[PDB]
């Protein structure tokens, strides 16, 4: 589990809003598709459209990743950005997430699975809601974007500027594998870009046995 | 004016939307605003906020006019564009646009001094509308967008696919002076930042004598 | 011909040593070669090697340009750019010009032409020096550079720093078409990719009947 | 130790060269410097220069890393890129790296340490040979680059198109820790900048108590 030391300080951070602006907005989502290309050996790209964009790239693990889901129907669920990404100079209107993929065949729930997010607070559980997927096998993106978006609209964990806490991250629990986290805030300089690269090894855990915790603090 | 061939076929034009995205949409607009900084001598940066850029740069014909507006008030009217839009890899959400800048101070009336604009599709004078500034000196680049909207949002100038049309151009005639036109469609492969460059040399025109005309083929 | 107040101050430039690299390295040369693709209706783009690149893109005046040059085998001469020329994202060893292509078939010398330099320091034209070239119909890219190139080591026209003339520039006197020129310096901020620009009209002029003049201050 | 599977095929590769020109022109190297600059926070900008370059930007593997380098004296030895190296978007002659930076102050030798390399090729050691270093804790990156550029020039390991060898690793082995890797060929579709990030975890080992073994097949 972090350790208050390498936890980053949403204090030190500059242009915050970078951060909100990924989170504020509506993720990427797209089902049943299948890749038409590739720019490098581990990424994929998808002829999708939504607002802001008709071309999708999605950067994977590695090749083997990529290769996988190559000629397979997939459902994408993703945090885009567009700045530095770039396809061919000539293609604009271009969208870029890290992971965010799974298979579509044999993966959805008629009736969606709830996963109750106990949110802690300066040490105290004072916090508690329900989040929602009707994936059998979610990323842990999808998972992380939808508990963001909630704190952000309901809590202000991010606004178009300084935010409410000071440190805080969110930490998965899966039943038979190791749990892992991520910090909601990012270095005192960075990038969109940089940022989202939690994403890129596709981390998917199973909607029915998985646990999420939330720790902030003021 | 044109002579009827040199002028470019929207048939031929592949992406052709992404023409159609800059014009369907709402145009960048700001009053009695800055520049803060410059990247090169010839462009302004200002700290203006939009659902989608956190600053504007806007590029001018040289050095000369933007040394002009470096620290004077100015009215900011333009069409803006992303991809290939940049500052620095520390400046993400940024929006692009050419010229686009009047003076602020002493440029605004009361009414609005309306401009008629008479189209004519294949050569008969069909269409007829009414655009409008309130704009003692109005750029060809704000009467050129309320032009296209409407055009397009009124007879199918542009769509998410094709054009309804084949060529068409709007031909700017004022009092006194040369008159120049602007062709609405671009090359075959084009980009965004390369087309609107037609709006760099940042031309005014006199609202109150001045009259548009557009032309149109199928 | 130029007003003094029309040029740009060497003293005012900041990076200066950038224009300086451009014109104290070898050129990209190639001869007899055919376009092997194309990224803009405007541009052209070859597979020929030189050190740092594995690829090369010429971007001419418009498509009309450029297709004229498209399926025919041309000679390649110009000043490349590495900053801001990208293809494909993944197109690392790529290099970018302006203009520099002439035909190739029955546009070759057996003897070099020699072109006369006169070179006016202060008003005095005491100096006068050699450039030589074995195309018939030569772009003023190549007799420019290889100007520079010669007054650069000869005369410091450009150092790793500043320059030892405050202004200059190069007059080209074609027979009988009118004369241009270019400012041998740029504004105080620029960036390579623009200040080459002076090439993108591919202006070609006769070596047998064509004058060069070139004027600098101190 | 990675199953041959692990190991990248280098006849997949397409464009291998652009790994070939990465070992086989000299590194940038520069003693007894210091940090002027920071574009992210895991990152460090020197103002030193080499032939393309005038600035230099070194990643590395955290912000903790960068702070801790900062105003240190440093030494650099690494294995530059240039495209995808942005900087200011309007800052040409830029290099990047990954790490390569070791304290500069006591850290030199009187006598060069030399290390032997054994090279096993299809399973049979079959050449052994020196490298050597002036420091006492050297990069990996160093060693590595030192190893490469020796079997290149020698064993054609790499050429300007195809190599003698299908796949290749190079093994560290160091005193007191654990051993690591690193694969001498890149995905099917890479990028010098990704492939690169070998380096941004700046490992240095002990000159004086580390060994190194080449595994080669063809």
């Amino acid at each position: 589990d972090p350790d208050p030391s390498q936890l980053h300080r949403s204090s030190l951070v500059k242009n915050l809003q970078n951060i909100y602006f990924l989170y504020e907005g509506d993720p990427v989502t797209h089902e049943n598709v299948k890749s038409v290309d590739q720019l490098l050996s581990h990424d994929l790209i998808y002829n999708v459209s939504g607002p802001n964009y008709d071309k999708l790239k999605t950067e994977l693990k590695n090749q083997e990743m990529a290769t996988l889901f190559k000629d397979k129907n997939v459902d994408i669920y993703g945090v885009e950005y567009y700045h530095l990404c770039y396809l061919c100079e000539n293609a604009e209107r271009s969208a870029c997430i890290y992971g965010g993929v799974t298979n579509h065949e044999g993966n959805h729930l008629e009736i969606p699975k709830k996963i109750v997010v106990k949110v802690s607070i300066d040490g105290i559980q004072s916090l508690s809601f329900d989040i929602e997927t009707n994936k059998k096998m979610v990323t842990a993106q999808e998972l992380d974007y939808k508990v963001r978006k909630y704190l952000t609209d309901n809590k202000q964990l991010y606004t178009n500027g300084p935010s409410k806490y000071e440190t805080g991250y969110i930490k998965f629990i899966p039943k038979n594998k190791e749990s892992f986290w991520f910090d909601f805030f990012p270095e005192p300089e960075f990038t969109q870009s940089k940022y989202l690269m939690i994403y890129k090894d596709n981390e998917t855990l199973d909607s029915n046995t998985s646990q999420i915790e939330v720790y902030l603090t003021t």
